[PDB]
């Protein structure tokens, strides 16, 4: 059990997305989580299309720029048998008509595992297996204006998180945070990464809705 993580060192994490005005933010949360499995496994680190997520997986549960789960995602992932490559299936922000193709599928899971709701649960998965997709309650205008440092809402709740993301890591400054990756650009935050208040009583619920895909 590691003192500091971050899956950035490694070539897990692919550069930061913006889901746009469209919300999709369950679909980067899932293409997240699956690139670092992917890479984990064959090494190579490939983008993964959220555009794909989110015009064909209905049937799963999710409804394209009006919401879904990651879990939804990864299930997709799984009764499709693959899932096409962002550079195949470009991002439009905006869902479209479903033009999955198998010839362009470059990764796939078998299932998911969801991490049991404890913070030091969360920080095992995180040192033993990568990039996690979580939930977030980012509904408050501070997260939204947060700049950088480590955040901290003494209004957020634990659970009623409304935002997927990706935690890539953690460790604490020289005051424990949660490195996370979120999907609305470069320019949002720390370069579009967040540090997160960390064995704060699940700081708004960040390992409340903890899971990664089996691969
Ligand atoms: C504060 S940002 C929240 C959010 N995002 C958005 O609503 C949209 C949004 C998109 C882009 C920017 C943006 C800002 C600056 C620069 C660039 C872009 C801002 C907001 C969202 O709620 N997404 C949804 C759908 C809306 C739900 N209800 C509501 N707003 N009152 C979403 O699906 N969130 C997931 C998160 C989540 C994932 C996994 C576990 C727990 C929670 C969710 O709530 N899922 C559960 C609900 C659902 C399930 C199946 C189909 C539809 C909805």
């Amino acid at each position: 059990a590691p003192r500091s993580v971050d899956w950035r060192e490694k070539g897990y994490v692919t550069p930061v997305k913006n889901q746009g005005q469209c919300g999709s933010c369950w679909a980067f949360s899932a293409t997240g989580a699956l690139e670092g499995q992917m890479f984990r496994k064959t090494g190579r680190l490939i983008s993964l299309s959220e555009q794909n997520l989110v015009d064909c997986s209905g049937p799963q549960g999710n409804e394209g720029c009006n919401g879904g789960l990651m879990d939804y995602a990864f299930q997709y992932v799984q009764d499709n048998g693959g899932l096409d490559s962002e550079e195949s299936y470009p991002y439009e922000a905006t869902e479209e008509s479903c033009k999955y193709n198998p010839k362009y599928s470059v990764a796939n899971d078998t299932g998911f595992v969801d991490i049991p709701k404890q913070e030091k649960a969360l920080m095992k998965a995180v040192a033993t297996v990568g990039p996690i997709s979580v939930a977030i309650d980012a509904g408050h205008e501070s997260f939204l204006f947060y700049k950088e440092g480590i955040y901290f809402e003494p209004d957020c709740s634990s659970e009623d998180m409304d935002h997927g993301v990706l935690v890539v890591g953690y460790g604490f400054e020289s005051n424990k945070y949660w490195l996370v990756k979120n999907s609305w650009g470069e320019e949002w935050g720390m370069g579009g990464y967040v540090k997160m208040a960390k064995d704060r009583r699940n700081h708004c619920g960040i390992a409340s809705a903890a899971s990664y895909p089996t691969v």
